[PDB]
C-alpha cells in the first residue's frame, strides 16, 4: 500500500511496474522535463476517461489536459523542473472532454522525471 502525499513516495513508485501503478489508490502520471507522458496509470483513466495507452507520448500540458496550462499547474511544473527540487500540493479542476471534476494535485520529481499525482477531492 502507498497513500496519496507520502513523504517518500517517490521512493515506493521507483520499484514499480506497470501492475502496481495501475493498483494504485491514485493517480499517477509521469512525465518528462517538456511535459510528454511517460507512464499514466490506470486510477487515472477512471478519473478522466482517458485511456492510458492511448496517451502515453502525447504533451500533456499541450494537448491532453489544456485545463492545465496556468501559472497554477503548468507554471509550478516547470518552476520545479528548473529548480530541481519538484515537491508541491494544490487544488484544481479538471474540466475539458469530462465533467468538471475536482482534485487535488501533488506534482513530485522522480528518483530526471516527474510525477503528477492527482485524488478526487
Ligand atoms: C484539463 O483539461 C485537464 C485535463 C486532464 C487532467 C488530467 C488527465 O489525466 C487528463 C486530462
Amino acid at each position: 500500500h502507498v497513500a496519496f502525499g507520502s513523504e517518500d513516495i517517490e521512493n515506493t513508485l521507483a520499484k514499480m511496474d506497470d501492475g502496481q501503478l495501475d493498483g494504485l489508490a491514485f493517480g499517477a502520471i509521469q512525465l518528462d522535463g517538456d511535459g510528454n507522458i511517460l507512464q499514466y496509470n490506470a486510477a487515472e483513466g477512471d478519473i478522466t476517461g482517458r485511456d492510458p495507452k492511448q496517451v502515453i507520448g502525447k504533451n500533456f500540458f499541450k494537448d491532453v489536459a489544456p485545463c492545465t496550462d496556468s501559472p497554477e499547474f503548468y507554471g509550478k511544473f516547470k518552476e520545479g523542473v528548473a529548480s530541481g527540487n519538484l515537491n508541491t500540493m494544490f487544488e484544481y479542476t479538471f474540466d475539458y472532454q469530462m465533467t468538471p471534476t475536482k482534485v487535488k494535485v501533488h506534482m513530485k520529481k522522480a528518483l530526471d522525471s516527474y510525477w503528477v499525482f492527482v485524488k478526487r477531492v
